[PDB]
């Protein structure tokens, strides 16, 4: 615990979870929210608010590795496969959903959305006759193209490109018939904290196979996203520091996990490989994930405006008495 922080048990079956519990938990305002949830009366192995809230206060307390165990068991993913057939983001909405079911009621209801919910619009539009579609989305997370792209500029780029709905992609407009259209995507809002996961993997039409991208693809300490939006806000530009890289190294049927993180938003960087967290330079953290074996597929990046509100001190005081005592009770029910 030289660097200050500590790591959790080795990944084995568990792949990138460890990953993203770091992440979440260096996401001070949403650690914070989960010690304030209400768990009084749940039950010790199959709460999965519960056994996050204990993750969160070891990560904070321990000076030992902490465990998952009770974590995979709450909500169910205990094996190899169970993580293997699902993404980061899945795994992250499985948890975050959770915790915000718990918030509904208390002072720290609308945490989650507060955090890391968007709002997009998507569209169709008719080119020659007056029918257009348009259907607002919430989103929690973005998934972005790689292939062919240099940077996350360029995926955001191909993100919002329009495309043309002809030819043999011609649209069904209904009683208009097949009509010839466009489609595209347009932010109407970033959140606080934004969930950018890269397309590693893709079905490929030529090849017919899923296919491993393992290309270049390079992305910025510091993300201006202002582009991309609808309307942009003078007072409150679109602009992100990047918190952490979630790296996977190796095989894709098992490999390694590790994640980058620069927990106070200052580039100052440590590398967390399940129990051992090290000071590393910045260049590690992400020139050197860039590939082109190594390869990042999941980015999180912090507005600036939002920053020192998502990343307040988080003190021991700050967890619930209750809690706590709850906490200590079920340490003490382990010796
Ligand atoms: O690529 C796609 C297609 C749909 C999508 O959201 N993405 C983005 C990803 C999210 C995600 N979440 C967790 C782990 C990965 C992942 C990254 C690499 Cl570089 C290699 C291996 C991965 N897994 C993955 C876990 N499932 C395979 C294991 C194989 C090796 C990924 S990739």
């Amino acid at each position: 615990k030289h660097t200050g922080y500590v790591g959790l048990k080795n990944q084995g079956a568990t792949c990138y979870m460890n990953s993203l519990l770091q992440t979440l938990f260096f996401t001070n305002q949403l650690r914070k929210a989960v010690y304030m949830m209400p768990t009084e009366g749940d039950d010790s192995s199959k709460s999965v608010p519960l056994a996050l809230q204990r993750v969160f206060y070891e990560l904070q307390h321990s000076d030992k590795p902490v465990g998952t165990k009770k974590l995979t068991k709450s909500f169910g993913w205990e094996t190899l496969d169970s993580f293997m057939q699902h993404d980061v983001q899945e795994l992250c909405r499985v948890l975050l959903d959770n915790v915000e079911n718990k918030m509904k009621g208390t002072c720290v209801e609308g945490t989650i959305p507060k955090l890391f919910r968007g709002k997009m619009v998507s569209y169709i539009q008719c080119k020659e006759v007056d029918y257009r579609s348009d259907r607002r989305e919430d989103y929690y997370d973005i998934q972005l193209s790689i292939k062919g792209k240099k940077n996350i500029f360029e995926s955001f780029v191909d993100y919002v490109a329009v495309e043309q709905l002809d030819g043999d992609n011609k649209y069904d407009a209904g009683e208009h018939g097949l009509q010839e259209a466009e489609k595209g995507v347009k932010f109407l809002t970033l959140p606080p904290v934004l969930h950018l996961q890269l397309m590693r993997f893709m079905y490929d039409p030529q090849t017919d196979q899923n296919i491993k991208i393992n290309d270049r693809f390079e992305f910025p300490e510091q993300l201006p996203l202002d582009e991309f939006l609808q309307k942009t806000d003078p007072k409150d530009p679109a602009n992100y520091i990047l918190h952490a890289v979630l790296v996977h190294s190796g095989d894709n049927h098992g490999g390694h996990y590790v994640v980058y993180l620069n927990p106070k938003g200052d580039g100052k960087w440590c590398k967390f490989d399940d129990d051992v967290v090290s000071r590393c330079t910045k260049e590690e953290a992400i020139e050197h994930n860039y590939g082109g074996c190594t390869n990042a597929y999941m980015l999180v990046y912090i507005r600036e405006s939002k920053l020192s509100e998502v990343l307040q001190a988080v003190t021991d005081h700050d967890i619930p008495q209750q809690l706590v005592e709850r906490l200590q009770e079920e340490k003490r029910i382990e010796a």
